[PDB]
């Protein structure tokens, strides 16, 4: 990562490899995992994005996936910023290409420079939100539930209905407005007789606290 | 984090993420994890306490309290500070609605310039402030106890009817004088019979010291 | 804590809070816990050291007993030091009651001012020395053991009795001229018939090196 | 490793050896070892990475292996660089053998010299090229698997069934194009039944993504 | 610890601690305890050195000769440098008493001002000094074998009799030459029949790779 | 150790003896230990490396002999360096003698003035030099096995038999030439008949990569 205001190179730690080869190992593809990643590559360059794409052993069926998304947003880019010939002149270093952000085809240095410019190529920030993108497409593929099917059961306790309807719901990854109508219907909807009663008499704009408030005792 | 004396930004370490998983999946909603949580995001950016938040799996019904809760404060927020139509001049920075302080309409380099200004916009501290005011009513509704139901066995030895006792208390988060009417009168009114009398002969201005001397062989 | 020469805060470390909470849940309030706390809150703040206490969980009733003696110390300081009236100069800041230091009514700001002043107020070495005080106190409280009811068993080697003896007398924490006194008299007192007689051999003015070479074997 | 702008020089850490010997010890030769060795030995002078490749204790067939694909890039390097005889300038230094950068025949303080001059001359990326290219080939010779052989069960979920051929691909290491033609032939061509017949409903330009989700409830 | 050239303090750290309570908890009083302890104190004040003795629970025993002794050596100090009266000057500081430098009589800011003043009053080596005498003693009392004992076994491996006789020679601790002479004859005298003649044959000069090689297949 | 570029000093970390202590207890004299030695006491001075050999309980056979080979070089240093009398000149510092660079007749100030100065004396990397020669002369003395006995069993991988063979071939530590021996006689000459007719059929100048390539299915 690159961390008096200079900012500066920095290798990636053994801290940051092994927690990131730990949660891919325990955590598989759960919502989570894309936060943490997020968390661990803070400044990072394409190459330690890289490194740490290239570290997981294997879902290689879902890092091939990755690097199919990462192509896609790399063909957009090279579609919406096309290259310009001539020498580059002293005091200035080539536009990048969108191979170029992947850290396939440019240097440590070229990233480094870059993201120091004045004003500055953020490749790093780019790669990362391209990667993201494609990992929220691999969560999204292997959740095993659907918002439709999260029913509470006969004694099955709010909260843990609750719990369920919310997991399922960030794995489903929809717009804001949909997860609004989501909330706004299902949830109620598929609650079981006693609390469904109870939710009903709550009223429409209701509160998630005062719905698991109601339906507590219950 | 944001860490001569000139203030500079960090990213968020390897300890402090492990450390913030391990405490959520140890402790749940015990009353302990708030100042964990106010210890591991000292200084911490908008962008960093969602990053903490986030790396949260499971537990999605009081994560999304938690988004309601923000979601009231920053409306709270925008309307105690109306924005203001203009150019922003050069020198300066826009003034911060709710969402930006929740770090999700502002870049991590708007929150670093609005911590480090001339005066200070603390967006962080407020941020923290909103979500420990929601994880205080997330440990409210998932306390298992009321202070009411909290009465000493007969033969259950005082320190560990008073240690039950304050758990409670702790998780009721009641204001600071009602605790003060709670611990002048359920702790002796709900002592057993035996040490309840020893208490009742102690007198009214008892200190905890003296209530655990006077019941210790008792 | 507060870390040329020049003083600059730094935020507590997530080693520093896991080796506090670890060592809480491990040993309780055996007497090495209170050197330790000293040990993770060498040039913490009021808010460093208001952290390490709030994050015990459990333990309520003596984190009350400690409340408790932090505001009687805060009482007495508030007696030794009248606050005086008046807009407070620029290029000066106001004299901290108890409870600022106790960190309660006090910014981080404040008390990072009254830490790096010109001269120094140390309120973080008085709220430690308070903390430190009302330990002691629960140290005391909850030994098991009283100093008057170590005796060396008939096969005890004497190794083992002095590890319980001074074990215990650490414990009751008296006066530096009391524990002389017990050591003067109870450590061979109690002793066993043997090895009470071979240290009666001995003399008054025996060192314990000398005491332990003599019932080695024995 | 070598890390204002000026390049130091630092010991490799505890950390990066225990990492190191450790992925060593759980993995053996499976394809992440390399890039967790290059994320290991970032900016390692020669020096470095001869004390991680010296670490390894056993696999010393590969060790050997390596040993000679590091003499043959030696003694390539010393036939496109041949040395010139004289005294070398004050202000100058010697131009590097191929022993030289492999660390065996340079000191650290020549290797530093090289690694921070202006020009540099990288002799610890030229040997880390040369490194990772033997680990190449041990990974390639030690992989189990064929990818001619990797054939979908008739119950096998076509989940699975990528992740072995990706596995197994990745593994192969044989150019770009050529993998092209393996995923563009024998991936389909490989399939069970039922799932081939609805691949090649697909079409010849089938993505990744889109082969996963028609093979899905099938 | 104290650590451009300038010394600085530093609080003593979360893995120092953990390190010698797991050390002490580990290994008690073998003799690699020692070194290891002077290895964690490396430029410890005697604030950091009476912290490390006060984390240890339990071996009060040893604790208490170990206070004997660093009272024994406070005193000789005291003895070899007599205070002098008058006010300390503008520039300067008291000299340090026995107490003084056992860190129970002065300051935290005065051992920081003897350490760094020119020319320096290295009271932390000193009190180190004290302290390693007081763990010498405790180590030779509480070593359960003689060097006189150590007698190879009729089919005793020559190098695990070796291993046994340096063991308890280490723990001896007697000058030097004792030493020399109990290498010089104990340790053939004790060896076994075989052994022992062809040790004789060896010569009186031998060193100890000759001799364990000598006695190897027998 | 010792690490603008001015070389400062540095106490051994915890990190680093606790890796040293525990390589010691796993693999005690395996040739792997003298790198990780090596690895760990980068820049160390002689305090430091007095530090991690004496950190080391048990073993003391091996303590003893790398003692006496210590005393050897040390022996052999002052032979090849007769000390100069006169009194050390202002500006200057006495040349090292034998113990000097061993650690134990020079102070911590003396060892950091040599290996500072303009030129340096690098005793740090001296000792070091003696450490690892009396190491391997104790990796060698233990070895259990010998190169001439290493022999491929009728059913044994060709893998596995290269792998014992370079791993006893590693501890026998003989002349680079000597060991171009040893591989290009004994491996062919102690294979397996059917291999070793496949070996012969290769030619003289085989690689061990296509030497273990044609025995692979053998
Ligand atoms: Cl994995
Ligand atoms: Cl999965
Ligand atoms: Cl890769
Ligand atoms: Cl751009
Ligand atoms: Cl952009
Ligand atoms: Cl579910
Ligand atoms: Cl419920
Ligand atoms: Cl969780
Ligand atoms: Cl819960
Ligand atoms: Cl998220
Ligand atoms: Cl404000
Ligand atoms: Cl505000
Ligand atoms: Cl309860
Ligand atoms: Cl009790
Ligand atoms: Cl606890
Ligand atoms: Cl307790
Ligand atoms: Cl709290
Ligand atoms: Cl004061
Ligand atoms: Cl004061
Ligand atoms: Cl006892
Ligand atoms: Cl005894
Ligand atoms: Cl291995
Ligand atoms: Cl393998
Ligand atoms: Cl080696
Ligand atoms: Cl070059
Ligand atoms: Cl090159
Ligand atoms: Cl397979
Ligand atoms: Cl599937
Ligand atoms: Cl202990
Ligand atoms: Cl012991
Ligand atoms: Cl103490
Ligand atoms: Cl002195
Ligand atoms: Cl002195
Ligand atoms: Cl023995
Ligand atoms: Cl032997
Ligand atoms: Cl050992
Ligand atoms: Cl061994
Ligand atoms: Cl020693
Ligand atoms: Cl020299
Ligand atoms: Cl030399
Ligand atoms: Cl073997
Ligand atoms: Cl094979």
């Amino acid at each position: 990562p690159i961390v008096q205001g200079q900012m500066v190179h920095q290798a990636i730690s053994p801290a940051t490899l092994n927690a990131w080869v730990k949660v891919v190992a325990e955590k598989a593809f759960s919502p989570e995992v894309i936060p943490m990643f997020s968390a661990l590559s803070e400044g990072a360059t394409p190459q330690d994005l890289n490194t740490m794409l290239n570290t997981v052993g294997g879902h290689q069926a879902a890092m091939q996936m990755l690097k199919e998304t990462i192509n896609e947003e790399a063909a957009e880019w090279d579609r919406l910023h096309p290259v310009h010939a001539g020498p580059i002149a002293p005091g200035q270093m080539r536009e990048p290409r969108g191979s170029d952000i992947a850290g396939t085809t440019s240097t440590l240095q070229e990233q480094i420079g870059w993201m120091t410019h004045n004003p500055p190529i953020p490749v790093g920030e780019i790669y990362k939100r391209w990667i993201i993108l494609g990992l929220n497409k691999i969560v999204r593929m292997y959740s095993p539930t659907s918002i439709l099917d999260i029913r509470q059961g006969p004694k099955e306790p709010f909260r843990d209905y609750v719990d369920r309807f919310y997991k399922t719901l960030r794995a489903e990854q929809a717009s804001q407005e949909v997860k609004n109508w989501m909330t706004e219907t299902l949830l109620v909807q598929n609650a079981n007789p006693d609390c469904k009663t109870i939710l009903k008499a709550l009223g429409p704009g209701a509160t998630l606290e005062e719905m698991m408030t109601a339906c507590q005792g219950v």
